[PDB]
């Protein structure tokens, strides 16, 4: 169970598919790192601001946040990814950063529809971002 071609997750549910293949690629997409930085990441696959094999970096200082991974899962009313294996945690030792993308289900769509960062997790080194978008909704059209 979960997933079927990748990228995209189901509903348990209600066996309705999510996916968010439109939204992967090496293009990827971005996210505000504070007013100074900017994220660049990829949804399921690499990024092409990042490595091959990176599918989440900065756009200003290149510190790579999570690798790419499109294991897209049903968590909670949200799809979220996680993007492992990021640049050596500075804060921490043996392990990196990582992303948390928190597709969330919102009927209102953002002014771009940007994975919002939540904010930093600089104890473990991780990324929370959480994007409200329609596309992970269904559900929350309801209530």
């Amino acid at each position: 169970s979960n997933e079927h071609d990748d990228c995209q997750v189901t509903n348990p549910s209600t066996g309705h598919l999510f996916d968010l293949s439109s939204l992967s690629g090496r293009a990827g997409f971005t996210a505000a790192y504070s007013e100074k930085g900017l994220v660049y990441m990829s949804i399921c696959g690499e990024n092409e601001n990042c490595p091959p094999g990176v599918g989440a970096c900065f756009g200003q200082t290149r510190i790579s946040v999570g690798k790419a991974n499109k294991r897209l899962r049903y968590v909670d009313q949200v799809l979220q990814l996680v993007y492992k294996d990021g640049s050596p945690c500075p804060s921490k030792s043996g392990l990196s950063y990582k992303s948390v993308i928190s597709f969330v289900c919102r009927p209102e769509a953002g002014p771009t529809n940007r994975p919002m960062l939540i904010s930093l997790d600089k104890q473990t080194c991780t990324l929370f971002f959480s994007w409200h978008t329609p596309l992970a909704c269904e559900q929350a059209t309801k209530e």
